[PDB]
């Protein structure tokens, strides 16, 4: 049944730049309402909704989430829902988490018990997904030992919800193998792919350092055939595990030439469901977008790479 969930995420995009930043359109994103209607009538069954919580709670327990920032989460929210799209939210960017987990892991439980409590009621089609991309001190092994600590209370109030849980090592798809699954037939694994990193990257600001531009992705065979067997592995260790698999971020930054970010995206996604994968490109309407706000368009043919049909 968890199968059958990991179906209605199906097609997928990312909201980002949004309210994954320290506020809502520092990054250059804010949520239009509109934006989901336009997402739904272009061919998308779900949405993928970054959320840093940790930037609007309080310092002393329980912590408590700042409600006009709840309320904001809630109408994005349900104005996904409403568009019929299948909603993912997350916790996203907490920065005190990636360096001190052992002090911080205990925040992380608190958001996602006000955050469980507060969506308890919602459709079976809003899932959560405890957090993205655990790394640096978030190590495999402590986050093998937080992610269940945090599912164990979004149980108490949500006892059958899909959570979805991301490899760590910034969920790449080599970490797949290095989780330890709980007892639970409500979740989904995730990992992300951005595999040539020097490839998607290029001239990418925030990594450092920067890989240069002008860096090429053929669509040859053997290149084809790397992307394969990345999937291929995670398919196997799924398969093996009796576990869905959501691809939940791909996509490749728009300093790369625009035919290599096509043929790549093209492959990535043709990939994700060879295997049986569901998905959520990176991302909707910024630096890898496929939506342009200003000529209010998809940028073609990169959004049809994402969509297909
Ligand atoms: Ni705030
Ligand atoms: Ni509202």
């Amino acid at each position: 049944s968890a199968l059958e969930y990991n179906k209605i995420i199906g097609k997928g995009v990312n909201i980002g730049n949004a309210l994954e930043a320290p506020f809502e359109g520092a990054w250059g994103v804010r949520i239009e309402d509109e934006y989901f209607e336009i997402i739904k009538k272009r061919g998308f069954d779900s949405v993928r909704i970054p959320i840093r919580w940790s930037a609007h709670i309080s310092e002393k327990p329980p912590y408590d989430i700042d409600r006009n920032f709840l309320e904001r989460v809630k109408h994005v929210v349900d104005r996904a829902l409403e568009n019929n799209l299948t909603v993912i939210i997350n916790t996203h960017h907490f920065e005190e988490l990636y360096q001190e987990p052992d002090k911080y892991g205990n925040v992380l439980v608190e958001i996602w018990r006000q955050i469980a409590k507060f969506f308890k009621d919602y459709p079976e089609n809003l899932f959560f997904e405890i957090y993205n991309e655990p790394a640096q001190n978030l190590t495999a092994e402590k986050w093998n030992e937080l992610y269940p600590k945090v599912l164990k209370v979004i149980r108490e109030s949500n006892p059958t919800r899909i959570v979805i849980i991301d490899a760590p090592n910034w969920a790449h798809y080599s970490a797949v193998r290095s989780l330890k699954l709980v007892n639970d037939k409500r979740i989904i694994v995730s990992f992300h792919y951005y595999e040539p990193f020097n490839f998607t990257h290029q001239g990418a600001e925030w990594v450092n350092p920067t890989p240069p531009v002008g860096v090429k992705w053929n669509g040859e065979e053997w290149e084809i055939n790397q992307i394969r067997s990345h999937f291929k592995y995670v398919s196997d260790w799924a398969k093996q595990n009796k576990v869905p698999i959501f691809l939940g971020e791909f996509g490749a930054y728009s300093k790369a030439d625009m035919d290599s970010r096509v043929k790549w995206t093209e492959s990535v996604r043709k990939m994700a469901e060879e295997f049986g994968f569901s998905y959520a490109y990176w991302e909707f309407c910024a630096g890898f977008g496929i939506y342009d706000r200003w000529s209010q368009n998809w940028i073609e043919p990169l959004a049809t790479a994402v969509v297909g049909e």
